[PDB]
């Protein structure tokens, strides 16, 4: 557990046996140029963030099986379950930087703005997601828990795209929709196009490869996660707006791109009418000059003192609803999980 | 059999509870806006098709289940069968219309075009797919065939990738390859792009249904149904330069896009010096007056004849393969598919 050095060199070590899989390296193909050219989507797209949600399917694993469980084999078995997540993130962040006209991506250019790569992204994108459920067949596939694995990435695949849907329909007619922009449109987005995939398929993925199939237990777990879930994403829309690109690796888009992000409903409830005004003339614009203005004004309503105190108030609300979780679930997982998270630049 | 009206009739009748299941109808839901949007993504981009590769799904069925299990509820499953095939057909075009800078799909503007779509349509295409695999969980689960069609469908879903990628590898630097146009390469494309989706998934299903798992059964199938791909690709690229789009539903673009086609391929076999010279200078233009002159060339090669004549030979030599398929293999089900395409303006 703890996220260490230790653990991440040991998940590292999979990911060169997981593009081998997937590319038929050492085996004869008919289309070595496309095999080639995969070997270079994969390890450019997959492995070079923080691994937080495959690291996160390694570490409930850890700490739901029984420790006579725990060979080399089956941890491995988990960390390749765990690279599965980090291949769906891969597939989602391809399309995100498409959708979001975003520059920089683990610092290097977004694949799309790469020579040769434009609208074969979308293809990549389709081709990286798809990838998974070949390495789930190879390794799982005489396991009890492999159609619940699948089940659960088909899931969360769909709900994921339900949530990227409504992240998208912020703008109508090129100007964003304010009047919607509520705490509770806020919640619905997040909940679809973040929590799911991020919190909720990791630990979902470590009790079924321990065999934990106890509806109760994987209500509570989803309870916590989804919560944890919001948590993130409102993390992340603080880093769109104030993060160091230089740390996150990427350059925020979302005042440029009119989103509901958590700065902008937040904004809307303090503003006075002549900031709501500045909102309304500014908000969603390609002028950078329209960008500096709503940040001037993020700035002038507190907005990084707010986030920083709701941070900490989350963050102790968070760890109240854990001191609830009941059966066999270890709470020791998700204080880990929130440890890692919490106060992040990145 | 023999996709008849009545066939076609009791086919789409399904459609509308596939838009119900996907959408939440009748169920409450916490995101309104994107179910009911689904239900116009589905609604525009899945059913207006020729709907061969469903057809194809319930035709196999019948031919190749017990008569007295042809019950309308099996009968009704191997519909719902043919529409996700239909879903992962619907998925395809979106991306492949994004990617081939295409018009028209189904005699409509393509799906990105359409106001509030652009790189949305991304999203809907990767919403699209997943949600077959929601269909497949509702009515399969239970059954002994779940695991073959889901693992189906995934080995055709990433094939499908491969075979995208390779047809996307024609340019580089803004000029194609011109020098890597072989019949070879050709082959390669069609076979992951189109052959493994269109022809192998349907019958592959109609006999997971019926309960066939015989590997030499599927091996046969799969043999007859590669060629039979192949053939209806050359089809395809035929329609892109000589079709009628009031007829095809589609405006061509495959000159423009420097597209590794049947008539590209043929052209340039067929080609003396100065003919090459012609290709080498205005195919893959953006320019009009470049596309005009390689429809020109084509027509002073005989390509329309060329293709008239390659079309009634490969015919001819597909029948005589499938009267060599043995077991209980009917080989109504293989002449049906093909008479179905033989000759086909659409
Ligand atoms: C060279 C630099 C500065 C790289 C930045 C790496 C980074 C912090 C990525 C975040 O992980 P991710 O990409 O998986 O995203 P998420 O925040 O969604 O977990
Ligand atoms: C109003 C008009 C003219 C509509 C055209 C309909 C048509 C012939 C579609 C082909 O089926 P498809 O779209 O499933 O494609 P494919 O050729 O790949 O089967
Ligand atoms: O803000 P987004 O939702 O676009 C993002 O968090 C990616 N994403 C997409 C869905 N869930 C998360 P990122 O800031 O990484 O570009
Ligand atoms: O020619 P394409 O391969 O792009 C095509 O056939 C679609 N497609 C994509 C993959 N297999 C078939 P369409 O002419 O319908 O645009
Ligand atoms: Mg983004
Ligand atoms: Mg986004
Ligand atoms: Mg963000
Ligand atoms: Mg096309
Ligand atoms: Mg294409
Ligand atoms: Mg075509």
């Amino acid at each position: 557990g703890s996220f260490s050095k230790e653990e991440s060199r040991e998940f590292m070590a999979i990911f060169p046996d997981i593009v081998r899989d997937l590319t038929d390296a050492g085996r004869h193909t008919d289309i070595p140029e496309v095999t080639k050219r995969f070997a270079k989507v994969l390890q450019y797209n997959v492995p070079t963030g923080k691994k937080t949600r495959g690291l996160s399917t390694v570490i409930a694993y850890k700490m739901l099986e029984k420790p006579e469980n725990l060979t080399p084999e089956n941890v491995r078995l988990a960390g390749i379950l765990g690279w599965c997540v980090e291949l769906l993130q891969a597939s989602l962040l391809i399309m995100d930087d498409l959708m979001d006209r975003s520059e920089t991506r683990r610092g290097q250019p977004c694949w799309y703005r790469q020579e040769n790569v434009g609208f074969l992204a979308i293809n990549d994108c389709l081709h990286v997601e798809s990838s998974l459920y070949s390495v789930l067949r190879k390794y799982f596939s005489h396991l009890p828990c492999y159609v619940p694995i699948i089940e659960l990435f088909h899931d969360v695949n769909f709900k994921t795209n339900m949530g990227q849907s409504l992240d998208a329909l912020c703008m109508k007619d090129g100007r964003p929709i304010l009047s919607q922009f509520t705490m509770k449109r806020y919640s619905s987005i997040v909940k679809y196009k973040t929590s799911y995939y991020t919190f909720q398929l990791p630990v979902s993925l470590g009790m079924y490869l321990a065999d934990m199939y106890d509806p109760e237990q994987h209500r509570q777990a989803k309870t916590i996660l989804m919560e944890i879930g919001e948590f993130f994403q409102i993390q992340d829309d603080f880093l769109d707006a104030f993060g160091d690109s230089q740390v996150t690796g990427k350059v925020g888009t979302d005042i440029k791109e009119g989103k509901c992000s958590w700065l902008a409903v937040v904004a809307l409830q303090r503003s006075n009418p002549a900031q709501r005004q500045i909102m309304e003339e500014h908000y969603g614009r390609p002028e950078p000059e329209s960008t500096q203005i709503i940040k001037n004004l993020y700035i002038e309503l507190g907005l990084p003192a707010t986030f920083a105190v709701y941070e900490e108030e989350s963050f102790n609300i968070i760890r109240t609803h854990i001191h609830q979780i009941s059966k066999g679930l270890p709470h020791d997982l998700f204080f880990k999980i929130m440890k890692k998270i919490y106060k992040r630049d990145a």
